[PDB]
């Protein structure tokens, strides 16, 4: 199979969430590609996000499979209410064993301290497929 | 062919530009490597840039081919005139079909709100070649 | 061999250092995997670091082999003493010739202006192995 997988978006809804929720469009269907084992290096690339809020805003991002979150991180501003919420590039890299029950990979996000989360431009979820055989 | 491509620099000129312009040295010649089809996962990695200016400075970065920009994003500061313009790591990831007429990939940049753009250390443009055959 | 290598951590010690020192756990043993030539695309992904200090704090990060640093960069805050030291995602990408004497790859860090360096969540060092043969 093509060993490179990719999904990209030019925007997402403006979301406020206390729990991880799917970023629509950042989804790789691994099972649909016939990939049932080996490893995937997965990159979640959100180069131009921002967060608005009243209390040191930010966004948690995760890579999740059907089995749940495999990796996560966040950016946060260094002011309680920034003068202007600047664009804070974010990248997350994880390697996943597909033989462990993985059928899909997706990007998720969750609010820091009740922030509104913003993706209004290019963002991507990428994967490279490696096998030992 | 080697499926890993890479170009790196330790500096660029200080540029002010209203339009995307080439970051000298961040250029992959795909055609020269004999790669005429398949997909390239391309990473533009500018880990230590800064921007100076008078109006919430920042830099737009793009991945471009001979056919134009395929992906772009930016970082911006959260103050009109930051006390000190800190280093703002930036990464951009895109996957490109080479069979669509691609002969080269390059990194580009453009000013946010008339910023001077600064790369004065390591930066890289990387690609991994994948084929379905 | 599996062409994907990966090491990840959920925390590191709090370190103050004027010199590059190893981030424990971010280490790929290339020689142990039987990889004695070709190229490695290496990604150091520290999505959620922060630095505390008195003088525009930050962290230098490097990719190093047994032969020393191959690439480095940093993030820094734009205030002398930030109100709150926010999370500053950081990614570094380098491609390395393994035939040049490389047996391991590791992530390193060093203080900016006497900062305490913080990793208290997921971080990763990843590599994809490419050969021309
Ligand atoms: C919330 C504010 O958003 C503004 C923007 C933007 C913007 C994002 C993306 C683009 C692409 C070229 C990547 C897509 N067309 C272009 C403009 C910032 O300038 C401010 O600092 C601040 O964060
Ligand atoms: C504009 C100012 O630039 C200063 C720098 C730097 C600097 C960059 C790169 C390096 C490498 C090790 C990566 C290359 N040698 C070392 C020092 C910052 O400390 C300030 O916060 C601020 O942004
Ligand atoms: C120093 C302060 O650290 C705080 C944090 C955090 C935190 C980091 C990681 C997580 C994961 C979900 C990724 C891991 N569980 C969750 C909370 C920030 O909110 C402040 O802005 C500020 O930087």
């Amino acid at each position: 199979h093509m060993p490179l997988l990719s999904a990209s978006i030019v925007s997402a809804p403006v979301v406020t969430s206390e729990t991880y929720v799917d970023i629509p469009g950042l989804y790789l269907d691994v099972a649909k590609a016939g990939i049932r084992d080996g490893k995937l290096q997965v990159i979640l690339n959100v180069p131009t996000p921002y967060a608005t809020g009243n209390n040191f805003p930010g966004i948690y991002f995760a890579i999740a499979t059907n089995q749940g979150v495999v990796a996560d991180g966040c950016f946060t501003y260094s002011s309680k209410v920034p003068e202007s919420t600047g664009r804070m590039p974010f990248t997350l890299v994880a390697t996943i064993d597909v033989g462990s029950g993985v059928t899909f990979v997706k990007g998720q996000w969750k609010s820091v301290r009740g922030s509104a989360m913003h993706i209004d431009s290019y963002a991507s979820l990428s994967a490279i497929w490696g096998t030992a055989a």
